[PDB]
C-alpha cells in the first residue's frame, strides 16, 4: 500500500489474530467475537492449546457445515481468553459471491505479520466421491504454502475466508458467511 487495503489487514492482524499451537503445528487463527476464535479443523485442537505461546484452556469447540451438511475444515473455539475480542461479525459476508483482487493475511509460521496478495477468488464447488450435495470453496490462482493455513482472505470492509488447502498452484479458503456466527 501502504495503503488502506494493507492498514486494513494489519489492523486485523493486529487486533484480532493469534497464532495458535497444537500437536499438529502452528496456526493463525481468527477471534471473532466474545471469547471465539475460528481455526482450520486440521489443527486438531485438544482440551488445551497455546495461544501467542501461553496454554489455553478451550471450553467449547464447534466445526462449522454449510447448507448441505458438508464440513467447511473450520472449526470455532470458545477460549479462556482475558478479554473479548472487537466484534468483526460485520466484515463477514451473508451469501457466497466472487471477489476481485483479495489479499492474505498471515501470522503463523512467518517472521512477522504479512500480507500477500492472491489475486481474484472465485467460489468453486468441492470434488464429492459420494452424492452430490454440494459445497463451495473460496479458489485463488497462488502457489500457497501449508504455512498459510488459518490465514486470513480479506478485502478492505470485507473478511472473506480461512486458507485451509492447496495443490501447490491453487489455494483455497473457508467461505466465511456471516450466519455462522451470529
Ligand atoms: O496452501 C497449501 C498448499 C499445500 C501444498 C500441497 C501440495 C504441494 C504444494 C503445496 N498444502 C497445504 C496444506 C495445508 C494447508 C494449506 C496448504
Amino acid at each position: 500500500g501502504s495503503g488502506p487495503e494493507e492498514e486494513f489487514g494489519m489492523s486485523l492482524i493486529k487486533h484480532n489474530s493469534c497464532v495458535i499451537t497444537t500437536e499438529n503445528g502452528k496456526f493463525t487463527g481468527l477471534g471473532v467475537y466474545d471469547r471465539f476464535v475460528v481455526v482450520p479443523t486440521h489443527a486438531d485442537p485438544g482440551k488445551e492449546i497455546q495461544v501467542d505461546g501461553i496454554t489455553t484452556k478451550v471450553i467449547d469447540s464447534y466445526d462449522l457445515y454449510n447448507k448441505n451438511g458438508i464440513k467447511l475444515e473450520i472449526t470455532v473455539l470458545k477460549l479462556d481468553r482475558n478479554e473479548k475480542f472487537r466484534d468483526i461479525r460485520r466484515y463477514i459476508p451473508n451469501n457466497e459471491d466472487d471477489y476481485p483482487n483479495c489479499n492474505l493475511a498471515l501470522l503463523a509460521n512467518q517472521p512477522e505479520p504479512t500480507i500477500i496478495n492472491v489475486g481474484d477468488v472465485v467460489s468453486y464447488g468441492n470434488i464429492l466421491l459420494s452424492g452430490n450435495q454440494t459445497a463451495r470453496m473460496l479458489k485463488y490462482s497462488y502457489p500457497t504454502k501449508s504455512g498459510y493455513c488459518g490465514g486470513v482472505l480479506y478485502k478492505i470492509g470485507q473478511v472473506l475466508g480461512i486458507h485451509v488447502g492447496g495443490n501447490g498452484r491453487d489455494g483455497f479458503s473457508a467461505m466465511l458467511l456471516r450466519s455462522y456466527f451470529t
